């Protein structure tokens, strides 16, 4: 489209590595109770450290499950919320952890990847970076691939209704992507799962499509969830994009009736973006 | 909650009969190419003609199957969007065969019900006018029942997050539903899929949720269709819904990227409602 979009990648890994000229890269793997899932995707960048990629780190979100010891076992560098930035107190969400994770690296370039996907090309994070390395003004790297329910009946519409040049990014929800140190602290992070919608929305406001690419990685697949938890990812992604539109949200939880005779329940929905991790420093 | 919901309804029908006291009771079935379910549906009311039900009616909007001439084998009045108002060329969608239906119709109460449901229970239209027979008020009864993508992920998070009044209504776009003549011609139609979540927020706006009844029909199946047809219903929700909330639509269609590498295709959305039918007479 007017965007630039590879539909296929060609770039050997040392001619991206000359290219580095200096500049260094870390990668995050937000984590909340994946242990199923991220061996394998840590497996997957590890043969780059100490040569393309010179950091790799789990975020662990407070999980529960083995995901800590097997991030481990795999060679991983895993860091705590609480680690990543121990004078702030923690609070849930995803963006949370996106924002403390600038904290605990130190690459010019930042790629995240997230820890649910189910064998992940090796190639991911080249493909990712490669418009950093050798396009000209690029700062942010999103992802598509090949149902994405939240992603085709919820951001592309609201996009076409409020954001319409926004309407060629295929996977503007897409958690695997990368972008500069510079404009990931010079940007607020959003809460929950608004974080990406509102760093992709951001960085349009602020730099134009000129500086936004997409990258096809070919076929994704990962643990579908549940309605009723898309229910909530959906309301925090509404509330984010509203306030990138100007427009007030009531700040009310989405509440559903669970039959069994009906249950109510109200989720949590959050107002509150975090503000640039350089005021941090 | 704060809305008038019955969970189980039980009026006989001789009771809702002499609740009538003089108002008439027209149905309409609105119907797009629907013949394998159309009988089911006209079947399943036809008893209460000349009874309860004082008129029925098959709104054809512009079927190219055996749908017409299998609702007239069931005994059916037939009216295409032609038929129902002639001076009118026709526009596409739901909603503008919703509104010329009032047209051809004369009852004091009118029902709602689609014609894609999979054997419905006789006693939908009953159950859908008991508040407004015995109620105080009442002028619009909504139904639910027991996967609804649009609606848990659309149309009532969008609900919660610009009229968080109406987060009580578990099927806002239901497409049963019943409300006196007096109020449907005194609102607008929103175009296409738009036409129900126009109307329930518009009731609700000028009357309070005190004249808004829903009522529990129990299990409806019928045909759940492609993503790429949710966006366009999306989008259409969206713009109308934006629309009662003082917001500014792009009036930019959805597009989608299909793959084959890829095509791409843009849906038609409408920001015109069509006018209160009261201004057409
Ligand atoms: O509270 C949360 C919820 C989500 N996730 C991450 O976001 C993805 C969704 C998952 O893969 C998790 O790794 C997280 O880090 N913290
Ligand atoms: O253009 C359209 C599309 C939808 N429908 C009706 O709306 C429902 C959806 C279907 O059951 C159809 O009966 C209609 O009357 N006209």
């Amino acid at each position: 489209p007017l965007d630039t979009t590879w539909h296929r990648p060609g770039w050997t890994i040392g001619e991206l590595e000359a290219a580095k000229a200096g500049r260094t890269i870390s990668v995050v793997l937000p984590a909340l109770n994946e242990e199923a899932t991220i061996e394998s995707v840590i497996d997957s960048i590890s043969p780059l450290v100490d040569g393309l990629v010179d950091e790799l780190i789990v975020l662990d979100s407070g999980s529960t499950d083995d995901t800590e010891i097997r991030a481990i076992a795999s060679g991983a560098r895993v860091v705590s919320r609480e680690q990543a930035l121990p004078e702030v107190p923690v609070r849930p969400g995803k963006g949370e952890a996106l924002w403390r994770s600038l904290a605990a690296t130190s690459g010019d370039i930042v790629v995240f990847i997230d820890s649910d996907l189910i064998n992940p090309h090796p190639l991911f994070v080249p493909w990712l970076v490669g418009p950093l390395l050798t396009g000209e003004g690029i700062q942010l790297v999103k992802s598509f691939y090949r149902g994405g329910r939240v992603t085709e009946l919820v951001a592309r519409p609201l996009l076409a209704a409020l954001r319409p040049e926004l309407g060629c990014v295929l996977q503007p929800l897409s958690g695997e992507y990368a972008a500069s140190r510079e404009l990931l602290t010079s940007l607020p992070f959003a809460p929950g799962y608004g974080v990406e919608i509102g760093l992709l929305i951001d960085t349009f406001d602020r730099l134009g499509l000129d500086a936004i690419a997409q990258v096809n990685l070919g076929v994704r697949a990962h643990r579908n969830r549940p309605l009723d938890e898309l229910g909530a990812m959906s309301r925090q992604v509404i509330a984010t994009l509203l306030s990138r539109c100007g427009i007030p949200d009531s700040g009310v939880g989405l509440t559903q009736f669970l039959p069994g005779d009906y249950t109510r329940h109200t989720w949590p929905v959050s107002l509150v973006d975090r503000p640039p991790m350089k005021v941090m420093r």
